[PDB]
């Protein structure tokens, strides 16, 4: 019953993986949440400000919705990842409230070897569900793992093929019907609204968020993320950083966080385009972030909301004033994040019942 | 909207700021305030004493409450501040409850550029309101910001003039109608009542605390206090201190807990007279603390409880046996806090219906 | 009031301690717990999944119910301790469930003087209860306590005679009538049921854990223990160590988590035989663990569980594939923890009413 895990050389494609302990998130979760990134949006923050928009309670930071359910497939997929890589095709369906249960299922989509033959990269289309089956959370993830044995053969090789860009149209059905005037523009921290971001615009957050060791464990270890390169600071040792790799999705949260600094009102995410994780952080490095309009989306058959589409770039140890991108045919040095996404942002503020 | 924040010359005296991100609190903020503080104060830790004793729920520890009304005016204040300085004024109106929402508007009562016009100290009046507008905590504070541009003018200067003692007869609508009699000692860990305290006493608290980087930074998140200083190791480089400074409260906060050790039953806080931020604490050092009786004030309409004014003198990496305070002009070296506040304490244990 | 707290000499052998501060334990203390240690057994995870198979709602982790019982003593038992070092006759009368309110009586039944005369050996009998008195967890503990005055003599001294071993009969009335079809082991992450277990079975875990400082202050005070060489990096300089040991608790909690990799479907603590603290650990410290069949009992008028009775050994820096335990007359050098326990585990899985 000693159980390293599974390595590269294990996972067969199409195989459906059905995930162990599912977890109900409670206001623990919510709390915790907000010590550990510091989220300052107001629709998570407070019940009153969204029972009044139109919520029945805050609802969950979609990101405490994501790190949960990409934590859930850890111990089969990644528990022996050296770094998880990118995302696309993520689609938060249904928002999630304190006291619901989230469970995952997670489908082999793709395998490629690495040229070293010490490695591959697992591709995986990965869907969270509520405790009575209905789909809060579908994405697409691909992580660096560990083979066993290098002289083990990879037997069925396959680099899938994923839309670079959710569609607008059928994040529609995700938020419930809101009012746009009962949003208390001085409660939620900015006057802008759908109709005040250009295509084109670029956002500087300013503010950064130095990382300390405690702070990624308490985090992976809430989302019951396994990953060994998070806690182990002895068999990192033999690793090419050679100490732990703080987890991925802790700089998407940090960055979101202080993305609230421009985009307060982009409330609740609705889905992921691109994701791709750059460059590693480490204990002590500090983070910083910008982002851009790239689309600016009505939603059939709605008026409360519209949907902007950005991009968040997070750097460590450089502030983004001058915003980093590209430098020569990779990104600038410092550049740890690049993020393409959907959220959710009020449009007009005339009352009606 | 690349947003460094609000700087010196940017306050007009005389304006109210209405700040943003309202904040629910629950047993998620309880259990990690109890987590980062350690108090043992029974009436916040269990309901089932709570309840006895004549609330309908255990309370919010006074100083969560604090904390997070604080918290809510850092973006518009101190998100700029090189340190917060004092108190004067305070008032705990009505406890608060697990569920209820939390909001703060501040008034610009006072601006005093320093001598290098780098910097001035904004003073302000902070009143904290239930999500239904009932106002639950009052309080001055002044912290040392940052001028943007040193060689700007600052127009209107105006160091205020504040109350050392707030008067325990409009403390006595604060607290319920409370049971001395249910109030079981043991289980509070004190047999000393009202009448037990003598004008004069003074209690060393022995226990000491070593604040580890990542614990601030999870308390003043928690708070969604944003001050840079607190966060930014690259940026905090460059001020004075040349690394990260520990939020001031956790300071009162940790003094609060020490101060369970002689004071178990001053279960709660009605207000604030004086408190001054002495000398900065950073990761590493160790807290210690003391108190001393000022006053015993009876209550006007009341017999269950008495209010204790209480000094309450906090220090960095030195024992409080020799009760550390003035030294000459100034105070001890190690002195980092100096606090004079009103508890609540149980007066005769005779039972009544 | 100056109170440094109870030291060896202090101690009258049969007094019964009526410890202070009893603790509500909420979903805050739950979701801060299952970020400090990662466990994943699914019964305390997910309520749906506990509801589904018997209970009223997930119970609380046997351990958290455990520092939480443990933690209330400390003030007036081990506050001024340099190490706790072994448990006996442990049992879990009662699940708990989040609400609940802790209280723990103490009995000292032993005390033995360190040949040094500066310290003493103090043996309690602890006895945890809901709000109504019901007892939910009883053990015995051993911990070594400082003397105040080493000059100072020892009236009565006496080793007390401990059971090895808890009566499995007597743990059958711990867990309500539960229903093991219900039990969906992909979602428990194991299919091992009671009978697939063999005594003799020895599990390496492989997973290894590295401790921050701010990690084991941060359990230690939500457990509200207060042994000042957990907090104190002065105080802590002039012991044997030179320098902060973490709460032996820790330990049993991180070596349980572990431990769900090979017996993630013994989902519940019904009591403790013997433990032993062989070994302290120190920030920076990696933890792995492996656990051994040692009994496989059923209970008397159940058929739905069984009884695991297990050993499990944890050790810093040095993984457990070779299953490290005696070396000679004593423990290799790596071993930290004895603990030798009664877990419950599902039986059949025909579907019943």
């Amino acid at each position: 019953k000693t159980n390293p895990g599974r390595f590269f050389e294990d996972f067969r494609l199409g195989e459906t993986i059905r995930h162990a302990t599912p977890r109900t998130v409670t206001t623990g979760d919510v709390a915790l949440y907000t010590a550990l990134y510091g989220p300052r949006f107001t629709v998570q923050s407070s019940d009153a400000f969204a029972k009044t928009i139109g919520y029945p309670a805050s609802p969950l930071d979609d990101l405490l919705t994501f790190h949960v359910v990409f934590g859930k497939t850890v111990p089969d997929v990644s528990l022996n990842a050296l770094a998880n890589l990118g995302y696309a095709e993520g689609g938060f369906h249904r928002p999630v409230y304190p006291g619901e249960t989230l469970s995952t299922v997670s489908e082999v989509i793709g395998l490629k070897e690495s040229s070293n033959r010490q490695t591959g990269v697992v591709y995986v289309r990965s869907t969270g569900s509520d405790a009575s089956g209905r789909t809060v959370l579908s994405y697409c993830r691909w992580v660096l793992v560990r083979k066993r044995d290098p002289e083990a053969k990879i037997a069925e090789e396959h680099v899938p093929q994923l839309a670079k860009v959710v569609n607008p149209a059928d994040l529609a059905h995700a938020l419930p019907p809101l009012d746009p005037a009962a949003y208390d523009n001085a409660l939620a921290g900015s006057p802008h609204r759908f109709a005040d971001y250009a295509v084109g615009e670029k956002i500087d957050h300013v503010d950064g968020m130095t990382v300390e060791e405690a702070e990624h464990q308490i985090a992976t270890r809430l989302f019951q993320n396994t990953a060994k390169v998070h806690f182990d600071a002895v068999a990192t040792k033999e690793t090419k950083f050679g100490k732990r790799l703080i987890y991925g999705g802790h700089v998407i949260s940090l960055a979101r966080a202080l993305s609230f600094n421009g985009l307060a009102n982009a409330f609740a995410i609705g889905g992921i385009n691109a994701g791709r994780h750059v460059a590693p952080l480490f204990a002590g490095d500090t983070v910083y972030a910008w982002s851009e309009v790239l689309e600016t989306a009505e939603l059939p058959g709605r008026s409360d909301i519209g949907a902007l589409r950005l991009r968040t770039v997070a750097t460590k140890n450089q502030a983004c004033g001058a915003y980093p991108d590209k430098q020569g045919e990779g990104y600038d040095p410092s550049v740890i994040l690049d993020l393409d996404y959907w959220a959710f942002i009020p449009r007009l503020e005339h009352h009606h019942h």
